[PDB]
């Protein structure tokens, strides 16, 4: 599924991401834009052989099992393919674990490099939330 900007913001708010650990909703929308262009089906290989999945590009080295990432962990206890669903519940719940892991949203390098220090509220401007 390819979400609209405000449709995704509403879904993320309904699932409790708005100000989770201090990160206002625009941070999560900005991260999703640059990680996946709001596409739940997005996949991308990393140089180490792991793969990133779904709207927030969650990686199989630590967070999910894809059966093909040797020496990895599965800390969200989910198959990576669940992160590609049109229902973003698994991606949101796993993201809550990641953002709580000590480094906040710096865990998403696209957030650090493209969203951090910018006017992230712009990403939710005009949306009925
Ligand atoms: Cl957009
Ligand atoms: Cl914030
Ligand atoms: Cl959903
Ligand atoms: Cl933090
Ligand atoms: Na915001
Ligand atoms: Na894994």
């Amino acid at each position: 599924k390819v979400f609209g900007r405000c449709e995704l913001a509403a879904a993320m708010k309904r699932h409790g991401l708005d100000n989770y650990r201090g990160y206002s909703l625009g941070n999560w929308v900005c991260a999703a834009k640059f990680e996946s262009n709001f596409n739940t089906q997005a996949t991308n290989r990393n140089t180490d052989g792991s793969t990133d999945y779904g709207i927030l590009q969650i990686n199989s080295r630590w967070w999910c099992n894809d059966g093909r990432t040797p020496g990895s962990r599965n800390l969200c206890n989910i198959p990576c393919s669940a992160l590609l669903s049109s229902d973003i519940t698994a991606s949101v719940n796993c993201a809550k674990k990641i953002v709580s892991d000590g480094n906040g949203m710096n865990a998403w390098v696209a957030w650090r490099n493209r969203c951090k220090g910018t006017d992230v509220q712009a990403w939710i401007r005009g949306c009925r939330l």
